[PDB]
């Protein structure tokens, strides 16, 4: 101590001097500078950042948002934690992760019901409350042996309640937004949020086998946050990827079939109440200080074809009637092939079923369903009509890889071989291109799948096996008008990003029709499937109609089915009664914003 | 401030005191410029009396701050089941939130997880050890052992990974480092001492049920795997004269001490694909029971020496693997020549006369014939041997098989009693579904017991108390069957301890003694008062209980110590489906390596540290 200073006193005072004769006497400072870079040196930097914090004073242990944000983010249970957490507390002594318990009293700040809020005016047939969390889906669905019988399994929140908690989970990126647009921070203008909805049953969710269990999630996003300042409007805050497997919340969910029709009215009804409640009304809330308002704008737009043509109360998709936007049938959407427009509305479909009930016209049903254009049921869901993303590129994908099958038997030569031949065209078909690409053969054909077939180099792989010469031509400049159509839904912002496909897209596509309709005549000269009526005749006005087309899209929903199975079989109290709260919660917990901004600490 | 300044910044502005404190270090020292930067400035900072900086900085440099070695971390990911992908997620986010790398990163994890595998330390056999490979880093080697399968071959399915026998064995010597020096320091010998220590060590294999992860769909196919392992139960040591016990695992039949050898996802049934994994390990474990290991703990060579029993077989598997007839036999025990009928018989004096070496000579009585006799003389000529043993087994029993068969005599002794058959010699049957119906029902009525086919632990055990029998026993007249049965479950609760004490030298002495007085007095009473039971049935757990337990408690020294339900299958499909790679060939390498990391007492040291 003393002495070991004696041992080098005289670099002591020495040094002291030289801090003080050009330093003016701040030894601490360059004697820690000193230290820093005669440690670094030796590239031992640990030790050199672990002192530069002790210096600055950090504190040791973490905040139990952040360890909130460990615990869901990497699915420990609740009681690996306190394995791990007890442990650390006992080898380093200091502790850095919190106990379990200031860890849920963390937890009740990011769940709905916890802040107060107010309509204006306030809402018809909603409770007046601010503090109901998780509530029993079936609302009070009476199950006695009397009634009709039911064994279903829902959980939900409020539809408003969760707004409230998805806005104030998103307070420091509105605020952000606002002051980097050259925005005044105390503004409390009429916000708009664009809110979209999204709805996919996601079947086989059982654990075991002989006996398949089902499941329906229902789930929203926000969009953007759009304030009306001065005369403008402006984009205060923007969803940086859409569909992303992580930016879409929880909101309801039922263990039953996407087609039992009854048990999915009874839940699903009570949450287009409270939507179409909250379309005329302002939700006022403070947001850091001041309160502001808020008026939503909901796009019910997630769905893919099979839910939405029975919600929206059409016929099955083997009809007659393909188009969920207009309506044209299938033998005359092959002879004018894009020149359609977008007609069928909800309400249009509403009125369309009352003109079915009442049968006002006195004619026979094969008539009336040609009146009504297959609407034969009550739409009970307000949705805008759109095409999906994904299953559109698959089915697309599926279909040319079905005319590769069909053009290596040659059937434009002479027709209908039995079904006996193709079987060996498929054999020859997937051991030639797992000769050559590795792909292996797959049944169930997903979306890697067709982002490896859908390819030039396999096509002339199929051209190395197909006989004739001029058939590579109608192959190739068949696939290439296809990659370049493909992009301008695909993309996420087509308006600035591929601003040349989508302008030549027109004139792209009806080249297209024609080398459909001439030199592959010998498919389409009747039928043609659903999606190359979508992809062909409504996209240049869905375009200008939103925007995006991969952003509306259910890749979302279709990405979080893994996160169902997950939390269920590692994080559930196993009861069947509270085994569905704790999947919401924790579903609720995962997608919010205030937690992956401690996750992308290391990208700041 | 000079504080915040870039270090580009700081090195122009201080390059002459770098010039000066650097001259200085190799004018006086010689160029040791970080000892004297730390004496200044930790002086530079002790001066102003804040010590607290001082302390945290000396932690540091020696390392015993919030630095979390990396064996910690290690313990932290494979303890609690994370992942490699997740664990760096965790790493990175408390790393860049509170800036101090706490967690240690991938790579110096995997180095220091090498050390705990086996294939790293140095080592020799002083006599050379034949028909063993000499080489020191072998990992995890193909569990078949170059077996053929070409087609032309017989047909093999089957996956194996294990580790050489004498590899392991060096690993699970050197991971119990501290706790041999601190058992020979709590005996008070020196720290340093040359061997040789005497290792004794458990061997044990059975079964692990079911494996597959078929998610639905429809049952796929069975799957059953089976595993090879052993336990150090004990080290011992001598000091010129005395032996001394440095080392002793206090938790013998746990599921933390039980390292893994070998595994496999073969049928325990299939004998053949069995024995052929299995001949390798039995060629190492006959190799070492005449050589010394030279190990180098405590920085000095020691020596050490080996003594393996294997008494953790299952009683369906140890009449497999040594020859015996599979289930049906009338040669019912396994470590006697009694048959069914004189175990029904002579219900006390029996004596141990089974082994190795003479089942080896009677297989070969089998085979050869000598005496030209008929099958069944042949039969009663070799007591029950018609396999070729090959596994060196030393069989036991455990508790719950003993007081199981005990209540499985007692329920229907009290369902014979109640209604005296013992007047009324021939009944029929649904007269003693009578019987059981209303010593069921008085049963559940005075005792509060719902009554069950299967018999199984709590239930016997709840089943065999005094006021059972004092409830019973009112329910049928003629009270000297009161006090008959009175004495005879006496007998049983004076009888039951001695296998309920695991270690009886020290628990029960006086019961251990006597213990032929009171058995003796059982069958007398048993066939004396009880001369109905005779139906010429007895389970061998009863024999085993009645006869052949003083010999094993001499033998070994425990009961239910040396013996084995379901908790192996638990952590094999844990680590199966969450922490392990596909393709079948490295899956079990990965599954392997995970349940030799688990098992470790160095890491269950650093785990259960807190509650020191
Ligand atoms: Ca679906
Ligand atoms: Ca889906
Ligand atoms: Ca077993
Ligand atoms: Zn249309
Ligand atoms: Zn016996």
């Amino acid at each position: 101590r003393r002495a070991q200073k004696h041992r080098l006193r005289e670099l002591k005072i020495q040094v002291k001097e030289f801090a003080d004769k050009e330093e003016g006497g701040d030894v601490k400072a360059v004697c820690l500078t000193l230290f820093l870079l005669a440690l670094r040196a030796r590239n031992e930097h640990r030790q050199a950042d672990e002192l530069e914090a002790i210096m600055q004073g950090r504190g040791s242990g973490l905040q139990p948002a952040v360890c909130l944000a460990i615990r869901v983010n990497t699915f420990l249970s609740c009681s690996q934690y306190h394995k791990m957490y007890r442990t650390v507390k006992a080898i380093t002594g200091r502790q850095i992760f919190q106990p379990l318990h200031a860890l849920r009293n963390a937890e009740k700040v990011l769940l709905p019901g916890y802040h107060p809020f107010e309509w204006q005016p306030p809402l018809k047939n909603v409770s007046s409350r601010t503090d109901v969390g998780i509530i029993d889906g079936l609302s009070g669905l009476a199950s006695s042996v009397d009634e009709y019988p039911v064994d279903t399994i829902a959980k939900r929140f409020r539809y408003d309640s969760a707004l409230v908690s998805a806005l104030m989970d998103m307070e420091e990126d509105i605020l952000e937004g606002m002051r980097s647009q050259d925005l005044d921070d105390y503004l409390n203008g009429p916000f708009t949020v664009v809110v979209k909805e999204s709805c996919d049953g996601m079947g086989d969710v059982s654990e075991k086998p002989a006996v398949p269990e089902k499941a329906v999630r229902f789930s929203f996003t926000v969009m953007r946050i759009t304030i009306e300042h001065g005369s403008q409007n402006v984009k205060v805050f923007e969803e940086p990827k859409p569909n992303s497997e992580l930016c879409c919340k929880p909101l309801c969910l039922m263990l039953a079939d996407e087609s039992d029709h009854e048990t999915l009215t009874a839940i699903l009804s009570p949450l287009i109440a409270e939507r179409e409640a909250m379309k005329s009304s302002e939700l006022t809330l403070e947001m850091g200080g001041i309160p502001r308002t808020f008026k939503f704008i909901f796009r019910g737009t997630g769905y893919d074809e099979k839910l939405v043509r029975e919600v929206e109360g059409l016929e099955a998709s083997g009809s007659v009637y393909i188009c969920t936007l207009c309506d044209t049938t299938r033998l005359e959407a092959s002879q004018n092939l894009v020149f359609h427009s977008i007609t069928r509305s909800h309400a249009e479909n509403l009125q369309r079923y009352e003109v079915w009930r009442s049968n006002p016209y006195h004619e026979s049903v094969e008539e009336l369903r040609d009146r009504v254009k297959g609407v034969s049921a009550k739409p009970f869901i307000e949705t805008v009509p759109s095409i999906d993303a994904l299953h559109c590129d698959i089915g697309n994908a599926a279909e040319f890889y079905k005319i590769f099958q069909l053009e290596i038997g040659e059937v434009y030569k002479h027709p209908n071989a039995s079904k006996e031949e193709r079987k060996r065209w498929q054999a020859t078909l997937d051991k030639h291109l797992r000769k050559r690409m590795n792909l292996k053969p797959i049944m169930r054909m997903n979306g890697n799948f067709a982002r490896k077939l859908m390819t030039q180099e396999t096509v002339d792989a199929v051209c190395e096996l197909i006989p004739s010469e001029e058939r590579h031509e109608a192959l190739r400049e068949l696939m290439d008008l296809y990659l370049k159509m493909k992009p301008v839904w695909r993309s996420s912002c087509p308006a600035k990003e591929c601003p040349e496909s989508l302008c030549q897209y027109s004139f792209n596509s009806q080249r297209f029709a024609e080398l459909l309709s001439t030199k592959f005549k010998y498919r389409y000269e009747g039928k043609i499937t659903n999606y190359f009526h979508k992809t062909l005749a409504h996209v240049p006005e869905i375009i200008e109609r939103d925007g995006s087309i991969g952003a509306w899209a259910s890749e979302g929903n279709q990405s979080g089915n893994k996160l169902f199975r997950r939390f269920r079989k590692m994080n559930a109290r196993q009861s069947k009664c509270y085994e569905m709260e704790d999947v919401l919660k924790h579903h609720w917990l995962y997608t919010s914003k205030y937690l992956q901004k401690f996750m992308n600490a290391h990208n700041a």
